[PDB]
């Protein structure tokens, strides 16, 4: 209980680093799109955003998640 | 708590002022997706329209959640 | 807080009527292509699929979570 | 309250009935392909065949939370 | 009572097994990552790889939601 | 009783266990990436590594909802 739950919190600041470290590489990848390059790549930069959305979202839901117990 | 909790809805209107941003950015792409014969291209942005609805859905359980602790 | 409550089962209905229009695209997409060659394309057109189910049940869910408030 | 969960048992039922139907489509076309020449195809078998298992996973979880409210 | 999650729990035993095969397909593929070649591939496998690993936690999010009902 | 909450947090931490290892493999293949040609493969790199962050984030969700029941 106790540690683990502070293993689940260090566990949870890790993916908070680990989200900040894809945060900063969708920009550096969208700071590589300049000539509009080809349509079904331009969905998937948009796909990979999305997903760090996802991935911000279940970040919170598991810290309050964690807080709800 | 309610220090912890409201600094959460900080990342929350921080999300959601994110997904409208990409949002628009589907639908800038979705009236420019080029319909030409090749499906491939055509399932990624239905895939990546999917996506962000998901995400959507992740972001308004988020509120939920931490509103409802 | 009634009225954001109201307005967060506003999203959500919003956000159901946009998945119909979504599954409504790719029952049009998937459909007309009328001839299949692709292994990948008809891989990737079932992975869109299964997308918007999982879109369909976390709706479903962001419902449910929304009235056990 | 009472037609709520009806609607939303509409809802549930539907989708079950849809995860089942791709869960036919995915399971002839997955093997109907084996041209087995490149991980990329082989590798999107796989996502998909996992797309499929969330989708059954979340619907679980959707009937699962409106039984517990 | 103890019977109306039996039916339930029948059905997500259908899917732990149906995992416990997905797992094994994959694994056998991503043991056949033959020579090193495409990037594109390898991220792919990754890819499919975190997947099930998605799968495996919304399959034991389910049996706890079960549970708690 | 909670002796099936540890062979239940025993397949979670067989699966904390393949997560670091996907992990690890996330990391050594972006090295060996040594790529800057086409977005499609920076894009590609990033979904995966969402993904990766996400299926973490499951499984911290997981863990907790398992010892909240």
């Amino acid at each position: 209980t106790e540690d683990e739950i502070r293993k689940l919190r260090k566990l949870l600041e890790e993916a908070e680093k680990k989200l900040y470290k894809l945060e900063d590489k969708t920009r550096r990848s969208e700071e590589i799109s300049k000539t509009d390059d080809d349509p079904k790549a331009q969905s998937l930069q948009l796909i990979a955003e999305s997903l760090m959305l996802i991935a911000e979202s279940l970040l919170i839901i598991a810290i309050s998640l964690l807080l709800s117990s």
